[PDB]
């Protein structure tokens, strides 16, 4: 029963990632043969760098990748939904229903599920500050410490509004646009708008001018013998330094005094650069070098011989500030475009990475909320409501597809059960309470794991975007279906 | 019993590929030692990159290759028919019939099978749009999602009609003639007629002219020291750039400004090509480079010294459009011939490959329908009708060949049984229903796996080209025959 | 698959007993741990004293016992028919038909098969001597040597007619009524009507009167110390002989002079019996003693004290004839009832037992023919005719019971296939020839294994009573059905 | 119970470093495959260069490093407190 084997592998991954769904998501420990350990709770990492020899499991990598690509959030919801869906699918196969009937029933159930989620979702304008803060806090949830939730949410909404590039309504609040720097210790209160890309490298030379207002900023990427007579070696050294003088002189004619180079340096090179007072940062990555080129306005010039004054950028300020322990060049004043890197502070490296993922997911969610402008109650409320309407549809329909639709309803209902279980509440009792509440006509009663009770989600500020839940359902459906559609494992010829 | 061993291997492959026959064919997962996984359901792939140590099984590779070469559709049908034929052959040798008598009976059976398939087939004009759409949907069936069936069928017929090169009645609608590009995400609605081969490569230089109306397009394939004195190296560099200047100058005298090169480039090379505004795409394969040469009209010039203005092609437009995520040069306006590559969009990589195979099979089927102009009802209806007339022939013939012909009829009837089994219906009951229906005189009652019932195929739009089924029967017979003709495995001297 | 296991066991027994069906039945060799060996070919013995650990096979003991009880002929036919029925049942479960549908189909098949056999059977009067001889030869076939077939058939019909006790039409030709004796060597020409039960024991005393015309025959069953003074032993002996004297005196007053006693004797006892000239045979079994009591007319007297002249029987003659090697008392002249034992001569012990079984089967078959007065052509002709009419019924009936009906027809045709295989002819060719013949309207064309061809059975004298075939089909049906009706093996509590 | 395993590893480390808390802290010895030996009682060193395959224990490396970075004193107090906290 290779299908049973694949279902078992998907079940194993689903139960593995089940425990990390919610504000109290019990984190997970990723250990590799090299011995490096990173503690994370966001499901994207746990699906990213885990070992999977089972190839049916290996498809869930692709499922999570697609989820992250379109939405960027809800991967753990998608995987848990897929787990519950394959639970009930296996349940229907031992009863006797053919798999294709299960697939057809799940397809119909999910079409009506997206339709139901469209109806139930409450709309939001982009000016109701409390609602945006609630969405930001709900997405922020899971990873950040309980203390700094209000602070990071406030900074998130502040950055989103202040850097709101009104590109015809759709604000281009990209992940690489908001300005943070990474550093151990201190706190999260350094997530401020510093108008420029800050590099985590020290100045090469002490007497290099640390302060340069309205500096002529340049961006470069190029890396900055046969002897016969006794003085021939000195002659070669003379002509290399002469041509070096020539290139840096035609650079100075353009006026460049601040440079960030993609490659390494040499002691003599940095010495003669600082002779004229030229900044040079080395080993600058491709992505961050491109970001710096966009921000500073100095186009990357591989062939530096054609550099002109028109090719140079400008920055309002460049400064070396001894913030914290490490030394950095706090570049500030890149006035062309809002461009930045996802580098954020915390106390210890695990917390640094956790807060990095948290802020990334936070901007993702508020961006989705602003774009789509539809928010659905979270905390399992949307799942229970869609399950109830799916059961109404089951009452409407008849046949052995009704069993499949009921299976889909139960699998969708599984998510609030997990969210309650990670909260410490008993799953069956609180889930029955949720069902009974939703049978009274109200729609926003969910589970709040911060308070550890069942309450109105709208008053508790627990709301997730509609689109993230739509894609969670869609990806879970596509995972369950394409894992069901397999029959047997066969050895495939390796491409030579 | 080495014959029994070969039969067992053929049965193993037949049962492996049986499950992937029909609209609801449960897909198969091809896993290799490298760990790459591709989900496929078209039997051609499953027979192509599977490991087969058994040589009797290895012959079915050649059978499938022949099937794809002549027909291009029906490898799964051919292999399942061969499996069923060897099923009943194994029975008949169990009874006591000598193998040569089984071969004789099978040969006569398939002669009359091709004859009756010729008579039963309903003819089609190339102007009955609904019939062509039905054929395209039936062949399209199997691999695409249920949502985009009508869409992709519409684009298939639209491309076939619009690119109908009337070459004396036989329209040259080749697989490499219709214009699609491959890209992750988006949808299948980009399968439009873009009159030119679009390359999935970015421009080398930003300031390279993205827009060039009526551009002079060229096609190239060539790849674009002892020091004594201090300046000998500089003189060598000077003469290399001088001859580079010379060859590109006599190129510019021809007027070429758009180039697609077969080999790599260098940073200085792309810099000095973009100095004059010359497009250059690298690492273009042999096949797609030949396609570009055919489309653009610029003959491939290995010895570029003989390039002349007469040798240059022309294109109405070349444009870089940021469609989706990947940056590509959307070349459009190649006015000489309709030429393109089989590269098609979808959501994820597995789905991308699935719809690529689907669209390829779709054009193959409509091409076969337009060429032959004879369509047979699908859904197993043709199989049942041919089996019924074969049983009439059995009633005519007396002797021990009658048992072989009845064996052929049962093996042929196995296809509708498989098609019902993959649909979820019980095989024996629906098979008996099909036989009873065909005994009433009507000919089009089959199995529709979308609706999951038995219905008239002609009103359900489930119809296959007659040539595809003819070649399926013929290839299955030649597989079963020449697998039966073997006696024993012996070690053969390896060629030194 | 314990049902598959039971089917396999029944298959093994069916194939074991298949080879002994017909005139040319390859005999079977029964060897036991004691080392005694008996060569037999009647399937009755083969099913009786074979070892079977498998319980499902152990049921076939009961099937064969029932067959012998009702019919007395056709155990091998029943077992082979059960084997072929389970052949086709196993294939039908392979296709997917539920077992209960097969049971229902077989029930309907066998109701109609009994009806068909009733119609096809040709009637016979009890005075057509050639027809009775043909029936006797057909039944006697299988076991008797080819030389003495005509002879033993002639004696069979002669004994049946001469000992025809007209009990209201139903002649009581019992197996224990016709007079034969067993003795090694000689020949079968001693199967003559000797009017009396003849006991394989020598006279106890030489001077015992061997010849006694109109002898007063008696039948008995009873078996024919403290010392103080020297002569007390002698007085005890005197009174024992005195009481012996008075009991044999009151016997002599009745007049008995011939006795056949159930128990042993003593030297003095036989001496004083022969003093007056009294015959005494010892160790006569229960069955043969009861037979002698019936034949001689002397009721068995446990308490001999009440024996009277009225209680004595009479016999026309008693004689000791030194026929062959062993010495014997050829008792002849028991005038009350025809009573005898199944003891028959041949050359060797194996041939003795073979001839005994063959003659018993011959009287059984001729008795059945006289009783029922309906005879069907044998040699597989009846099976093929019933199969053809069953196929006509299948053409009448529509549904999945038609498949079961066809299964029953093929399982019924398997009998002529076996009968041809044991005859040396090729099975498929002669089966096809038989089917073609029966399709031309004639109904008596069968297989004659003596001539080794296919010919009309009625002119070949190959005809077997209809009731035997009816019971064969019925027993095979019950066997196949109740073997199919089992699910799995469970350990049963042993009764304490 | 992988949580029980992690708690057991943390307990083992806590009990190991428990004995070196105070003026009369019984010192510990650090022996490596090279054979070099250093006698130390400050828990910083003890948590510094000890072999720990268990990764849950390997987090206590980072805990001690944070402690030394901010405070510079109290690594043994922190680890013993963590041990007692995980006890209860
Ligand atoms: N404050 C909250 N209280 C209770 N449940 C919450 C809260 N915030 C979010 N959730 C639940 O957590 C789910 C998202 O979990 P999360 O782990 O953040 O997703 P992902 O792992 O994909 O980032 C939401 O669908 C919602 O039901
Ligand atoms: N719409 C349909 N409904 C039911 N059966 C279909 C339908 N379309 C095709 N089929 C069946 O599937 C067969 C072709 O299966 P397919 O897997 O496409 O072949 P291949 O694997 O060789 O491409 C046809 O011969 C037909 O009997
Ligand atoms: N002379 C014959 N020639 C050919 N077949 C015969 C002949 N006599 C009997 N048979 C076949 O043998 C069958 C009976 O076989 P037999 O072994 O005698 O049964 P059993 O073992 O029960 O006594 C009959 O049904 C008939 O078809
Ligand atoms: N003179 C003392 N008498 C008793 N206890 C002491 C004394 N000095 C320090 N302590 C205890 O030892 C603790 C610090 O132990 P120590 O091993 O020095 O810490 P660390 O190993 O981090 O340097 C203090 O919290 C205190 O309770
Ligand atoms: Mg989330
Ligand atoms: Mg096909
Ligand atoms: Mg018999
Ligand atoms: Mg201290």
């Amino acid at each position: 029963d290779a299908r049973k084997n694949n279902i078992a592998a998907a079940r194993a991954i689903a139960d593995m990632v089940k425990t990390t769904l919610g504000p109290r998501g019990m984190n997970k420990m990723l250990v590799n043969s090299l011995g490096d350990v990173t503690i994370t709770n966001d499901g994207a990492t746990i699906l990213e760098e885990m070992d999977i020899e089972h190839p049916a499991a290996k498809m869930l990598k692709e499922v999570a990748k697609a989820q992250e690509e379109e939405a960027g959030d809800g991967t753990t919801t998608a995987v848990v939904l897929a787990g519950a869906l394959l639970e009930e699918a296996e349940k229907l196969i031992e009863q006797g229903i053919h798999p294709t009937t299960i697939i057809k029933g799940y397809r119909k159930a999910v079409d009506k599920a997206l339709e139901v989620l469209e109806e139930v979702a409450i709309p939001v304008d982009p000016d109701d500050e409390e609602t945006l803060k609630a969405v930001a806090r709900t997405a922020m949830t899971g990873k950040a410490s309980e203390e700094n939730r209000e602070e990071i949410a406030d900074l998130v909404v502040e950055a989103v509004l202040s850097l709101a590039e009104d590109g015809g309504g759709k604000y281009r609040v990209d992940l690489d646009n908001i300005k943070i720097e990474k550093q151990t210790g201190g706190g999260a209160s350094d997530t401020e708008l510093i108008e420029g890309v800050v590099l985590d490298k020290e100045p090469v030379h002490e007497d290099m001018p640390k302060k340069l207002e309205n500096a002529k900023v340049a961006v470069l990427d190029a890396p900055i013998i046969s002897i016969s007579s006794p003085e021939q070696f000195q002659a070669f050294l003379d002509q290399e330094e002469k041509q070096l003088r020539e290139m840096v002189d035609k650079i100075v004619d353009t006026g460049a005094n601040v440079v960030f180079c993609e490659k390494g340096i040499d002691d003599q090179v940095e010495h003669m650069l600082a002779k004229k007072g030229i900044l040079a940062v080395r080993r600058v990555k491709k992505d961050d070098l491109e970001k710096i080129a966009k921000a500073t306005g100095a186009r990357v010039v591989s062939n530096i011989d054609e550099l002109t004054p028109e090719d140079l950028g400008h920055a309002g300020l460049v400064e070396q500030r001894k913030k914290g322990e490490d030394r950095m060049v706090f570049v500030s004043g890149c006035k062309n475009e809002p461009v930045a890197t996802i580098l954020i502070r915390a106390a210890t490296e695990h917390v640094v990475e956790e807060l990095e993922r948290a802020i990334d997911d936070a901007l993702n969610a508020v961006k989705a909320a602003i774009k789509d402008g539809k928010v659905v109650p979270g905390g399992g409320a949307a799942e229970v409501a869609v399950a109830r309407k799916l059961r109404e549809y089951a009452k409407s329909l008849s046949g052995k597809e009704q069993l499949a639709i009921e299976a889909f309803a139960d699998a969708l209902e599984e998510i609030p059960r997990t969210l309650a279980e990670n909260a410490g509440l008993d799953p069956i009792d609180t889930l029955v309470q949720l069902r009974a509440a939703h049978e009274e006509g109200d729609k926003n009663i969910g589970i709040d794991c911060l308070t550890g009770e069942v309450a109105d989600m709208l008053e508790a500020g627990v709301i997730d975007p509609a689109a993230v839940k739509k894609q969670a359902i869609k990806s879970a459906t596509e995972a369950a279906t394409m894992i069901l559609r397999i029959d047997d494992i066969i050895p495939a010829k390796a491409p030579t």
